[PDB]
């Protein structure tokens, strides 16, 4: 179990490294008394390479990761989001023990935002791990991929390739756990 360190998330005091409720009933953000409660608004101009890191008890072999973005302040279920990275294989580590940037694309206006970060545990149960942050921009993209609380089921085992990944993806895991090219998530 894991949750966003940097950027830091809403809600941060009440934050836990649960993941999202199977029912969905949590989606997004995970919904709680203080979902969209600004802890510390992030800030980052555009084209900057911003910080990315996670704390928590297991890394589960890692598994597949986005970074998305949406213009609601306090996301519900029917909110649009945008993808600006994707990690297959290797997020948020590999290993358990005693690394990622992102940046904000061009194409992006500045203005306020709510960042996603989405996590798909490569081992273990079939989950979906979701922690949101305010991100202000100072001054192409697919929609999010969802499984594991909306019906759509992964495979155990697979670091899985998003069906639509976006132009900016990076590689962190085994070569021999990445699924195949085109295959299907869910
Ligand atoms: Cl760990
Ligand atoms: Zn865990």
């Amino acid at each position: 179990h894991m949750m966003m360190a940097q950027p830091v998330p809403y809600g941060k005091d009440t934050l836990n490294n649960s993941p999202l409720a199977a029912d969905g009933s949590d989606f997004p953000c995970k919904l709680r008394s203080n979902t969209y409660q600004v802890t510390e608004e992030n800030t980052a101009a555009i084209g900057q390479s911003m910080p990315l890191s996670f704390i928590g008890s297991a890394v589960h072999g890692g598994g597949s990761c986005q970074v998305s973005l949406t213009t609601d302040r306090e996301p519900t279920k029917d909110s649009k989001w945008i993808v600006i990275k994707s990690i297959e294989g290797g997020c948020p580590a590999n290993v358990d023990g005693n690394k990622f940037t992102y940046t904000i694309p061009e194409g992006i206006e500045p203005g306020k935002y709510t960042l996603a970060w989405t996590w798909f545990n490569r081992i273990g149960n079939r989950e979906m791990y979701m922690n949101c942050a305010p991100l202000t921009v100072t001054g192409n993209f697919p929609p999010m991929f969802v499984a594991n609380v909306n019906g759509c089921t992964t495979k155990e085992g697979v670091d899985i390739r998003f069906p639509n990944p976006g132009s900016i993806v990076e590689y962190a895991g085994d070569k021999s756990n990445l699924a195949a090219e085109g295959s299907q998530a869910c």
